[PDB]
This record gives structure tokens, C-alpha cells and sequence, in this order.
């Protein structure tokens, strides 16, 4: 129980996410669009591999 | 009638959309471009499934 | 002639385009990239239909 | 020689590129990303023509 | 050893990366998104070449 509580606290303690302050929504856009494009890039590679 | 009016008010009351103030059009861009990229990603998956 | 002049003025009067001031080039980017994506999204659908 | 020098000066004089000041890297992003998207759109049309 | 240390220092000395200050995360987005799109464009060309 206390171990779980500490584990949860430890997990949160371990967890950390940081982005630009002024350019926050810019960073969020980098985080979103690149992730999508990167997924597509990787997908196209699979399309290319299959096609090959 | 009054029920409909209240329902409309309740619907509006329930409705809520929020984005970054300074980075508003950035957030709108995140909202627009990611949605379109995400659609392409999903549509590439359809192509991939159909290819497979 | 005067009718054409008024028509031109009327057309200009009817014409109106507005975007965010501070986030102008952001809005222009939304206007440009989404249009390109959205076109491709629609063009992927054409490929999907043709694939189907 | 002097003609070439003047021609170089004239070429530079003719040459002119302008983008938003505050939204410079935004404009550069519009310039880069849209160009690449536009290329993909055109290249999808080539795929579509070839699909048909 | 000292040569390696100097080489490391020289490598760092040679190494240099610069982007817009205010439009930093914008520049990082240009750096990320264009790189992905450019890769996709190049990968579409591969698809086009194969298809042809």
C-alpha cells in the first residue's frame, strides 16, 4: 500500500516533460506534426519495402 | 419550448473549446494540420492494409 | 461604364479577407499547408477509391 | 569587364526577396514546408495520372 | 592522448549550429518538418521511379 503510494510518487518523480515556454504551442506542434510525418515516413518505408 | 430553450442553453453550457492565447493561431494550426496529417496516417494504414 | 466602375467597387466592397494580426504569417501558414494537405487528403481518397 | 560588373550589379539590383520581420522564420517555414507539400501534391497528381 | 584531446577540442571548435533566437522552436520545426517532408518527397520520387 505505502509501497504503491511511494511507487506512484517515484513514478511521478521519474516522469518529466519540458518544452519551450514562449514557443510552447510551437513545440507542441513539433511534437505533433513531426510524430505524424515520422510515422508516415516509416509507413512509406514499409510501402517501399513491400513495393520492392 | 422552454425545455428546448433550456436544452439549447444547456448544450452551449456543455460546449467549451480552449486554446493558447498568444499561441492561438499556432494552436489552430496544430488543430488543423495534425488533424489532416492524422487523417493521412489513418488513410495510409488503409492503403497498407489494402496493400497487404 | 459607370455601372462597370460601380460593379468593380461593389465587387471590392463585397471582397473581404481577414487573418490574425500578430499571428499573421501563422495564419498564412494555416491557409497554405492545410490547403496542400486537405488537397492531398482528398487526392489520397481518389487513390483509395481507385484502389478499391 | 565593366559591362559584366554592371550586369552583376544590375542582377543584384533586380534581385529582391522579402518576408515578415517578426514572423520571419514563420515565413521561411511557409517557404520551405509549402514548397515541399506543393511538390508532394504535384507528385501525387503524377501518381494519380499514372494510377488512371 | 593530448592529440586526441586537441582533436576533440578541434572537432567541437569546428562544430557550430545556429538558429533564430525568438523564432527558435520555429526554426527547430523547420529543421524537423522539412527534413521529414523532404525525405517523403525523395521517397515519393523512389515510388515514382519504381512505378515508372
Amino acid at each position: 500500500m505505502e509501497k504503491v503510494q511511494y511507487l506512484t510518487r517515484s513514478a511521478i518523480r521519474r516522469a518529466s516533460t519540458i518544452e519551450m515556454p514562449q514557443q510552447a504551442r510551437q513545440n507542441l506542434q513539433n511534437l505533433f506534426i513531426n510524430f505524424c510525418l515520422i510515422l508516415i515516413c516509416l509507413l512509406l518505408i514499409c510501402i517501399i519495402v513491400m513495393l520492392l
